[PDB]
């Protein structure tokens, strides 16, 4: 059994995103997200699937998918941002699961990820425990 | 904009049930889920459109997926028990728009559903409010 | 160090009960309420402390007060309902520790109590976990 | 009626406050804490009373307690840190209500406050919202 606790952390009071969405993807029995002492856990029967959260902040009109899981025994995560009204966490957690730029993403099987949207905000994961059975990320939003 | 905002009532104590997943579909610019006041609040864009919550209770191996939307401009649900592994929110969501057995029930428009697991527990939604835009339903594990 | 792990039970979709409170004593180093796994969790260092909960339903005028603590090595609950506006769970958790009654009840150390308010509503608090380390509490809405 | 709405910016990933202890005090007819959407909401029936957050960092020994409210028709706040083990929040919430030096901080109706802890840290309440009854507020964590 694997579990991901993020802690959220918003940098600036510029705007403010709100968790909308968790979704847990269909490979290796599933899994489940959790609220745990101010985190969010996902938690999955082994290797090879993943989860999702939306974060939306009305105020800007800005919003991120945050995509976190286990390939092949090693921890990955992406971020996707400049999202379109039709990406939801439901739809973009499956494309990791068949679309090629996706797939690499997850591939790539990294401990630290980010990305900017095109209003200059940047996103990102940092896995602070790497390894193991008890995974541990900081979700930090510039 | 519809909001359907939900209040679940566990009403036995025998196993416990915890929310693990909420979704949101794509169509009609997708929408969001809200913590307000203790109720979940789905926030879609228009009509055509859905968001699911999935309820585990580990201690008795049971779960089902609600299913909250509006279809033709009418409020819709639906209840899926029974799961398979790879039956989460995400998978199951999603089936309501493309499996034969999962349209037919989303084109009904209930405003009350309810079903029973193979171990004999009911799960029911009863709209309360069942018309305009800011539409309430009762959640009711048994 | 204890942990009382309490599951919320709302058994009538007659009115709606929200959380609206929570409270630690001084006492034993204080203590702490977290959310896990959609439970509250009272969290305290060692014996001779407790915590409270408010829960209110705006609905029918109704509302209550739950605390729960350890008394020389012993779990010990209470609830006080038929509120005035002036008793929040900050003045009730404190009253455990000088008025008389509340003293009694605390002394009682009971795995179970139930009160009912003057609507004839009643409430409940059922441990499942009685002894060690780490308590479990059913809180039943009648 | 007066709301006050706080959001909450955890701007450094060294360390990880969590939510521990919401209290209400009991003048003016009490008063509730909500979350919505992502946000704490203090409701408080009208001038006169106030409510506390406790926040702690265990992974790093931090904690602090950040009260609100209304005094003569005027919001106010303040931060209380380097906490002892019994000033919880049901503690310092109280203590605005008769201890001089707390008095005072409620008498000065701030629309801003920061204060650091012995360790450098920082922490802001910022009203965004200063008149009227419903009132916002972001609390800064350093």
């Amino acid at each position: 059994t694997y579990t991901i606790s993020i802690r959220v952390y918003q940098t600036t009071p510029k705007g403010f995103f709100r968790p909308v969405e968790r979704t847990n993807w269909k490979y290796a029995n599933g899994g489940t997200w959790d609220e745990v002492r101010g985190e969010y856990v996902l938690t999955m029967g082994g290797s090879g699937t993943s989860g999702s959260l939306r974060f939306v902040s009305s105020d800007t009109d800005e919003s991120f998918v945050a995509t976190f899981g286990v390939h092949n025994y090693k921890r990955w995560c992406d971020i996707v941002t400049n999202l379109t009204n039709e990406q939801t966490a439901l739809v973009i957690n499956q494309e990791y699961y068949g679309v090629p730029i996706r797939d690499q993403a997850r591939e790539n099987q990294l401990t630290s990820y980010n990305v900017a949207n095109a209003k200059g905000r940047r996103f990102a994961i940092e896995y602070t425990v790497t390894e193991g059975d008890n995974l541990k990320a900081n979700l930090i939003i510039g």
